[PDB]
């Protein structure tokens, strides 16, 4: 019973049932940390550059400790201040409990202290000193609500409270929830929210999700007008437009449609008989049909990953890249890692795996290598479609393995429990500090947890290795660029030797919109927000920069650097400023 001109219908984002609104629950809604929780400064990939929205100002007092002045107008949706206190609470809260914003920020970050009322100050640790993590947990610190939040640890376990009262919600962004039920989840706009005089407000009065059970079913609403803003898979896309006629469009109007998320990992749990042998793994990375799921299941709109991690679909990443090292490994011209089933049957032969009677391989100890599951979400069609290719490869060589699609909250839950066998899932995308991302997101041991126990920081497949944990904590104790190279390099040699979990594609940033209702939608045409995916952790600014067809509006005159005329400053003067301060 919503009014349609002033709701964006979205697609793509939230997949099974509504769980909770707290991001200290093993599992919560879209939504939630997308437009609910804000940060100190957000991120701003396209212009690498970093907005000040809970916050005013940084200042470094030196290289290792950053003040971060918290705006005074930065007030909770109940009208308490956000202080130096939220943030304080909210990392120690993370830690204590081992789950929730910031996950892992101990790890690099020596103290957050109120240093005042609205001033949080942050020292890096000296010991394993890390630039890129200082900054990153400093200038992306999330504040939750200690007043809040205290509150509900008298009553109850954290870990158990919903946080599914609309009146009682307190959120620092500019929506907070309205309804949900089994089949749709909508948010309403917070009108007297703290940032309108900063930022304005976003055009959008109501974001609603209607719960759709497959991409077939989501993309027939999508072609009835019924969804906005969606974030799917969508098969020959382009006709949407070409054929049909529909007012519809993506970031590329030509091929490939989508720019860059991230890497799609064929995740390998390493804590499991068999699958915890390297030559396994190995194996595995050599039997994935890339290039025919990628044109079958993907339809061309993401390519190979290169084995090293590093996201070669830009090139000022491609220094990052041992080319050499991949090329000798592999014997390819790029070094990415050849579908090559003799090769995988070889390397399982040489391990002393011998096929029994029904075929399957067990080793010289002997360990059976089955039965497993390879598992996605149910609906996720083009990775489902994924799983069944590598599947039956891995079966021809005598790897026991069959798909598994169970609902979306089923698979998180095995996926951050590390109790599955084989999934595909995400990492990390390009950012001011790529590759480093990447390799403590997937390899970093201090950000998985036990099996059985939550991790949506890092490491889900629970590899094991005290060197790769050395060369993150020296790869950015100096700015000095061929330091972090070399780091790099050596964990390259690392990936290659343990094939600890197999890169396989460069995931697409799914992003379609309807002209309809909503105009000026991101896109090629209209570059003004590079993360406008409906999923997409950075996704917020979309809903200030459209307008409601009938009543169109300027581009927010934040947006842009300081010196385009905006209020971003780039990440460049962050380290200028952190040199300077040396
Ligand atoms: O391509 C697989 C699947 O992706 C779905 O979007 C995912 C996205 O790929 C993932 O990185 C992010 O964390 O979650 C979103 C869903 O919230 C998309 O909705 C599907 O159509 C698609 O099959």
């Amino acid at each position: 019973s919503l009014p349609r001109e002033d709701t964006v219908y979205i697609g793509g984002a939230l997949w099974g049932p509504a769980t909770t609104w707290n991001l200290y629950a093993p599992q919560s809604t879209w939504g939630t940390d997308q437009f609910m929780y804000l940060p100190a400064f957000q991120y701003d990939l396209g212009r690498d550059a970093w907005i000040p929205v809970i916050a005013e100002r940084y200042e470094f007092v030196d290289d290792k400790t950053l003040r971060i002045y918290i705006r005074p107008e930065a007030r909770w949706s109940d009208g308490v201040p956000i202080t130096a206190d939220d943030f304080v609470y909210a990392l120690e809260l993370t830690k204590e409990l081992g789950i929730g914003p910031g996950g892992g920020w101990d790890t690099y970050i020596e103290y957050v202290k109120a240093v005042d009322t609205k001033v949080v100050e942050f020292k890096a640790k000296e010991e394993n000193l890390n630039y890129f993590q200082f900054l990153s947990y400093s200038l992306g610190a999330q504040p939750m609500p200690k007043h809040v939040y205290e509150r509900i640890r008298a009553q109850m376990n954290i870990k158990d409270w919903i946080n599914d009262k609309p009146e009682e919600q307190v959120v620092s962004g500019p929506y907070k929830l309205y309804y949900y039920d089994p089949n749709i989840v909508v948010y309403q706009r917070v009108d007297d929210w703290w940032g309108k005089d900063i930022f304005g407000l976003p055009r959008p009065k109501y974001l609603a999700h209607v719960i759709y059970k497959d991409n077939p079913s989501a993309s027939l609403a999508f072609e009835r007008g019924d969804i906005d803003w969606n974030g799917l898979f969508i098969p020959s896309v382009w006709e949407l437009w070409e054929k049909k006629g529909l007012p519809v469009g993506t970031w590329y109007k030509k091929e490939p449609y989508f720019i860059p998320d991230g890497v799609g990992f064929v995740y390998v749990n390493n804590t499991k008989p068999g699958l915890s042998d390297p030559a396994v793994r190995k194996a595995i990375a050599y039997a994935i049909p890339y290039n025919e799921m990628l044109k079958k299941a993907y339809f061309g709109y993401g390519s190979q990953a290169h084995p090293s991690m590093v996201i070669d679909l830009f090139e000022p990443y491609k220094q990052y890249i041992d080319y050499e090292l991949a090329k000798k490994t592999f014997g390819t011209e790029d070094g990415r890692i050849p579908f090559d089933l003799d090769m995988a049957n070889k390397i399982l032969d040489e391990a002393g795996y011998k096929k029994g009677p029904d075929g399957v391989r067990v080793g010289p100890d002997g360990t059976k290598l089955g039965p497993y599951t390879i598992s996605v979400p149910y609906g996720w069609t083009d990775w489902m479609m994924m799983c069944e290719m590598i599947a039956k490869n891995l079966r021809s060589i005598g790897i026991d393995v069959k798909t598994e699609f169970p609902d979306f909250s089923v698979w998180a839950d095995r996926m951050t429990k590390g109790t599955f066998d084989l999934i595909i899932s995400w990492s990390v995308g390009p950012s001011f500090d790529h590759p480093f991302n990447i390799y403590r997101f997937v390899l970093d041991k201090r950000l998985s947890k036990p099996v059985g126990e939550v991790t949506w920081a890092g490491d889900w497949e629970r590899y094991d290795n005290d060197e790769v944990v050395e060369l993150l904590d020296k790869a950015v104790s100096t700015l000095d660029p061929e330091v972090r190279k070399q780091a790099y390099f050596r964990i390259q040699q690392i990936i290659y030797r343990d094939m600890p979990s197999i890169p396989a594609f460069y995931t697409a940033h799914w992003y379609e919109y309807s002209t309809k209702y909503w105009i000026n939608w991101p896109s090629e045409d209209n570059p003004a927000w590079f993360r406008p995916s409906p999923w997409h952790a950075d996704a917020w600014p979309t809903l200030f920069i459209i307008s409601k067809k009938s009543d169109p509006q300027p581009v927010p005159s934040w947006l842009g650097t300081v010196d385009e005329g905006g209020i971003e400053i780039p990440t460049a003067k962050i380290f200028e400023d952190l040199q300077k301060a040396t």
